[PDB]
């Protein structure tokens, strides 16, 4: 089992793998099921219509009171039910409003100037000193090393494709306090202009034309916990990884700034992570819609940082995911809301929530979100059942690597765990030396 | 055949019976935090390389800047080029992103809030009421398993529980007034007593930081640093693994406190504040005190950072461990010989503090920590040479003789009988090492008995 060998073997020639037509336009973030007016409101189990996450809260409370870890899933006792939800809620500590999407707010600042760390370090002047390194080869090695220090299990670099950057972001006015944020979300254009630094005006989020590159990180979720989907421990590994995303973005942006460049964090905001991840060679797009990686399958979170730092783009990877998803359809059969299509890929979105103009499996994401208040979590059954999520799907026939075609919650709490939920049985797969960084 | 290393076995073999291992006598009094070398007026000021007397960290900054300009990664250590020198300091600086003023010591300020109520996460989750609902679990056995599982999720490589020994809680904390903005914080530090009272929840008044008498337990976490980077001490990459682990500590405290709160209990974070981490770690069984003064663990030696959380959550205390560190430190003295400031004693343990920076009244090796801090502006970093040269920091110390585990004495022979390569070499997530990561795997049996 050698991940470096595997990635080398399945490396493509250069060029975005995403097939597009002339109808493709940048996508307004408000259109996602989380935020759009058509999908935002959902009934709770009492028949009261609320913001989807508030109705999901009502189900978490009902489950705790009834000693359940998920829908129709009895916990060992009320204590266990409570612990799962306590772990879930805690995981989100370093995340704003489920995904950190508002750009240049809270943790996602587009400049480091006001950060306590930057202020403390100001006399050294690292963020003001011109770069001492402009060589993209050395920079790629440096920033990838920093990325691993910052908590990425996978890291890749692509040229920034503006097609995947949201046309308009969901955000809040800059002087609105957190307690009012959910009630004062607004739309705001993201535009590219000839300016020296990322800047936000009253009217626009402005990314410089010099913002050449995107650095994409994979943040691995815990297999045992995700396999409890749609129950509470799947929610907990999801949540902890969002806080890991946030710390990754801040750490890496600060490193890049202290190297003499600018850096834009994003977590779930600014653009479509799956498209960037595919273009940066982390994995391939799949039927369920996720980026499937050789190391973790789809059981990995994504975040990304945009920068003018000169870098060497990674090659896209083709290890046969498209052909496997063609015949598999297991996520689609197991999906509790029938959100995932069993049909062929097309360029035409199923609803407002899809971006038309790119060849993909088109899924109904309102159907997906509808299951979240019903189950009181973030589901994840598709991730859990995907063959690529299983530990070792990789075999070697003596010449090369190939996919092996052949492929409760109390026990999780009482079972194997390790730091950040990583697994020492597999952790060697993400070891890195210079040769695999650049 | 070679027996595969079993860290759980090793800890079981060397487990002690219950009781604080730290030997004390009647001169022992709680220690005022302002006495540490970082904060005390006698030690706080250090000359820079031009002889200008400044706050120690400002003089160290001057040296970092000088090194970058001169293409160096440390004192008299030439870098590959200026770009490499720059990169090491950029990585170091970035590492500190989630840490306030080198340690997060001010209690109930910034990240170290003693209540979760104002946190954005708590506000978002308020409708579920997890922080208001009485505990559904009071069994200390189940709580210990739950909270240790949460601790591993929250980034701890080691976790242990002890009853809170107030002897190691600072008598007065270093902090700032609540109305003082971050940019003035380093100018406006004050002392505030930490007191124990019959109150329901941790609370701060104008005059006191008040910990409830019900605050029974301390949870101690070990946060592993990176071996390859620390072995570059006193140069910049050792500074970088130090820095990143401080931000990991902060994340750990906030994550774990929120879990404990959402379980229906209260929780006090601390990072480098509130009390003496080495003493708590020893009492919680993470490892043993050592000549250099650090807690030496079987897994990482001293090359591991510590943080701690205080709580009324019922828990099962862990047993202390004795794997012979004291007897090795008695005869080894490598850290003392290699220390660039001669801060570490080569003499025996005593109950008498060397200077104001030591807490008298506990049996320990007494080191001169003003001498230690003095080397930091000189070298432009946080040194760490003692951690780097300690044989317990090597990954290779444990052997099995067919009957039991033991320490390989050959690793202590004296004499034994670069930074570019680190940047170009092995790394993995959070700087953890997959060659050793199995050592911190955990099942219920090793979380609670
Ligand atoms: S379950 Fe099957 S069809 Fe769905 S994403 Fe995984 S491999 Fe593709
Ligand atoms: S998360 Fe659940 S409901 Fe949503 S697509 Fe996956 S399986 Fe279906
Ligand atoms: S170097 Fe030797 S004396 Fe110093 S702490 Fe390590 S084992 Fe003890
Ligand atoms: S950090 Fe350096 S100066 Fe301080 S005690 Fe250790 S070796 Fe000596």
């Amino acid at each position: 089992k050698n991940a470096a060998e595997i990635r080398q073997q399945f490396a493509m020639t250069a060029g975005s793998p995403i097939i597009v037509n002339d109808k493709l336009e940048r996508y307004a973030e408000v259109r996602t099921a989380f935020t759009h007016p058509t999908s935002f409101f959902k009934p709770n189990y009492k028949g009261e219509v609320k913001p989807w996450f508030l109705s999901a809260y009502d189900e978490k409370v009902r489950q705790i009171e009834n000693g359940e870890n998920g829908p129709k899933m009895k916990a060992k006792n009320v204590g266990e039910a409570r612990a799962g939800r306590a772990l879930e809620a805690a995981g989100w500590t370093l995340d704003i409003n489920y995904g950190n999407i508002y750009p240049n707010r809270f943790f996602m600042l587009w400049s480091g100037e006001t950060m306590t760390n930057t202020q403390l370090w100001a006399p050294v002047g690292l963020d003001r000193r011109p770069p001492d390194t402009t060589d993209p080869v050395e920079l790629t090695n440096y920033v990838k090393f920093a990325a691993r220090m910052a908590g990425a299990d996978l890291v890749g670099v692509a040229r920034l494709n503006r097609n995947w950057v949201y046309s308009e972001a969901v955000t809040i006015p800059a002087d609105v306090p957190y307690e009012q944020s959910l009630h004062k979300e607004i739309e705001k254009p993201i535009v590219f202009k000839d300016v020296p630094l990322p800047i936000e005006t009253d009217d626009e989020l402005i990314i410089p034309n010099t913002c050449e590159n995107v650095i994409v990180a994979g943040i691995a979720m815990n297999r045992e916990m995700m396999q409890t989907a749609p129950n509470s421990m799947a929610c907990a590994t999801t949540a902890f990884c969002y806080s890991r995303m946030c710390m990754f973005d801040m750490w890496l942006c600060q490193f890049i700034r202290y190297m003499g460049y600018y850096a834009i964090p994003s977590c779930n905001g600014v653009g479509q992570s799956v498209a960037f991840a595919v273009e940066a060679g982390l994995g391939q797009a799949s039927r369920m819609g996720a980026c499937i990686t050789p190391e973790f399958g789809p059981n990995v979170r994504l975040t990304k940082v945009f920068t003018n730092m000169p870098l060497v783009p990674d090659k896209p990877i083709d290890f046969g995911v498209t052909e496997f998803c063609e015949t598999c359809k297991k996520c689609a059969r197991e999906c509790p809301s029938k959100a995932i299509t069993e049909g062929p890929r097309t360029f035409e979105g199923r609803s407002i929530h899809n971006q038309s103009g790119k060849l993909q499996w088109q899924n109904d994401y309102n159907k997906c979100l509808g299951y979240w208040p019903e189950s009181g979590g973030y589901c994840g059954v598709c991730v859990a059942v995907c063959p690529f999520t299983k530990g070792n799907i990789w075999i070697h026939d003596g010449v090369e690597w190939l996919i092996d075609n052949t492929r409760n919650i109390t026990e999780v709490w009482d079972g194997k765990i390790n730091t950040y939920g990583l697994d020492a049985d597999h952790f060697r797969d993400t070891v890195s030396f210079r040769k695999d960084r650049v």
